[PDB]
């Protein structure tokens, strides 16, 4: 989605990350350029799988107020990174998505990165569990973020407006 | 997981398939020797993803009557090869599945392979839409299997007897 | 390094693709926009192998006169599709490399495609064992190319001036 | 290509490994059970490769005094990580091959895992610059393979003796 130079940088992700914790509705807060999102009010809602791993549904409102959302897989096919998740969302091509950190309760900062070369297509998003999140948890997210080659110049906010996205 | 000398064969998978008609019950009819198969009377039920694919679920019964069972689910990686699926087993590394070949509503062949540098190894299957198949249809899938270097005389017949099995 | 929509193509490779004829110096004529080409000039090398597969040498010269190279190792990873290479490159992540015609004395055409979920990155190129290639060779390719949906409008040609490259 | 259960285990590596120090002949001292020796007196050659990574010569004595040998090519796919090897023998697929532990002019610890489901198939060696390795050196690297789930009592000693390998 969003190709930066040098190899895919691999950070620190949540240290025994519980999927049963994250499942539920996160809001997009800020996120890097991608291909996907082509709107505002995006939300991820993540739900109990009947096999392994969770369902994924996302839902976004395109400007023209159409209403767009896909069904995609989360899968950890290592159970000792159960941070380290792979999506297969319909009618696409796996992605990897690693959740950085987390506190179940209200943020996590999601990465995703994949191999071009000598350069790299990288995701990063911060996500919330309500429409907005604190000023100073966005600040830390972000600075993570710097750690390993995320500019946070280069992120877009994501509209949350409650009026505009019902 | 049955290693044998070479490299994974490639063989033809089911043409244009369709998952939607592949869900539902199969039991084992024959089976290449495996190191997860411990009993008898195994069976497969797919059914519904709400993501992607189809969330699986395997039982057998025990020579003591303790009947065993795994969840799992099943993707299609690349959408334009539909029979060409990954099982993720809870557990499990994740493991190649192919339909080489499938009727829907009576037989199914399924073939799984793992390469092991000039060695690899196979599991394969015969299953029913009963407990039993015919013979020349069975016979038929047995020629197929050969085509691609199995050997028929290595297969384990499955006890789906009704009284073993109730 | 290129993004388009979708998700990556398979075209056809070239049949019974013979490497030892493929060695040898290709020409840089035009290709899709990427990462790695900063410069013109740009020519491949493609040499014995001590072991499985060829060696590669790229090169190309800077605005300021500048060379600039690489080194690297093509492997087909499976022999039953030689034309289905793989590439390491000094300081980079294995790439696709596919043969998908080739003449072998004259022209070649070559692509590489990374899926990134619902997109792809992709890499095409026109080479030739000559600077220049003929018009009516060129436009052939660009058939097959826009067949597998790269425009012409998007494609950049290489300066292989004589004097320029000199 | 030996077979245990579980998945995996993901061993330490050499730190900072050379792979220009690795080069030049090591003697199998003991080894897991495999399907590619068939022999005895078996050595490794590694040697420079004009692409990347470094060149493969293997070579045994069979039972009848008949020599063989394979040729391969040896890849780091990921250059952070240069004990993390992929070795492209000729005519197999590609298998790992870790450098677990060396000191560059008398030994090392080699390992290789590939995933089959909750089982997995591994190899492990340990080679000497000498048809032979001190005892204490020996029972040092069979600690390490204790550490993550081979059996001492599993390996096999390989006949090095100068008379019968010449
Ligand atoms: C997404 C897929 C993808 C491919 C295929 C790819 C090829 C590739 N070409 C490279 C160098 C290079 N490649 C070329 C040119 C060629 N390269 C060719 O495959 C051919 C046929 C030519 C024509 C001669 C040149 C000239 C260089 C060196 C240029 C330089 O470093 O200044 C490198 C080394 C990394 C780098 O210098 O940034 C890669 C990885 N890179 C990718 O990200
Ligand atoms: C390079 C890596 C990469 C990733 C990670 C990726 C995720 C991804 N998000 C998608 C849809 C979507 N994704 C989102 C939003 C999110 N998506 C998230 O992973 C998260 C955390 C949110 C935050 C809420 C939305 C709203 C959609 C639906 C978009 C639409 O239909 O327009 C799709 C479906 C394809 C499509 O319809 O275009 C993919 C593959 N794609 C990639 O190429
Ligand atoms: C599951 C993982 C796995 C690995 C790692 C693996 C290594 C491997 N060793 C091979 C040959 C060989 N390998 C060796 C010896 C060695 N090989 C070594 O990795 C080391 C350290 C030595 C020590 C000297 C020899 C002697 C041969 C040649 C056998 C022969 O031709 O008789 C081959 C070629 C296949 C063949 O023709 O038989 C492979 C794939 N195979 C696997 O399935
Ligand atoms: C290298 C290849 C390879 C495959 C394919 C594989 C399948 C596989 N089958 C499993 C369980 C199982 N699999 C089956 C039966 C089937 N399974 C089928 O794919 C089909 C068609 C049937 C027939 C109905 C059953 C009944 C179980 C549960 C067994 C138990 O509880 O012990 C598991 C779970 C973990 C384990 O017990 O090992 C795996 C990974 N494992 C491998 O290593
Ligand atoms: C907005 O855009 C989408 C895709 O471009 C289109 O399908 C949809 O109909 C549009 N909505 C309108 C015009 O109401
Ligand atoms: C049946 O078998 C399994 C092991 O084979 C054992 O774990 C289980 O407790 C047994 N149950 C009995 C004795 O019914
Ligand atoms: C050529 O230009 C490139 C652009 O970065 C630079 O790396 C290099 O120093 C230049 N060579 C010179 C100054 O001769
Ligand atoms: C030795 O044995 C192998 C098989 O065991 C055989 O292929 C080889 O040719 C034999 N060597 C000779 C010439 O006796």
């Amino acid at each position: 989605s969003f190709i930066k130079p040098g190899r895919c940088p691999k950070p620190a992700v949540q240290e025994d990350f519980d999927a049963a914790r994250y499942l539920g509705v996160w809001y997009d807060i800020q996120r890097l350029p991608n291909k996907f999102q082509k709107g505002e009010c995006a939300t991820a809602t993540y739900s109990l799988s009947p096999g392994v791993g969770f369902s994924v549904f996302n839902r976004e409102r395109l400007a023209n107020g159409t209403i767009k959302s896909v069904i995609g897989s989360a899968i950890a096919e290592d159970p000792c990174e159960p941070a380290k998740l792979q999506f297969f969302h319909e009618n696409a091509a796996p992605v990897p998505y690693w959740v950085l950190s987390t506190d179940y309760d209200n943020y996590a900062l999601v990465y995703s990165c994949i191999n071009l070369g000598a350069s790299h297509a990288a995701y990063a998003s911060i996500v919330s569990r309500q429409p907005t999140l604190p000023e100073e948890t966005i600040k830390k997210l972000q600075g993570t973020m710097s750690s390993f080659g995320v500019g946070v110049d280069t992120l877009l906010t994501t509209n949350q407006d409650a009026a505009y996205c019902s």
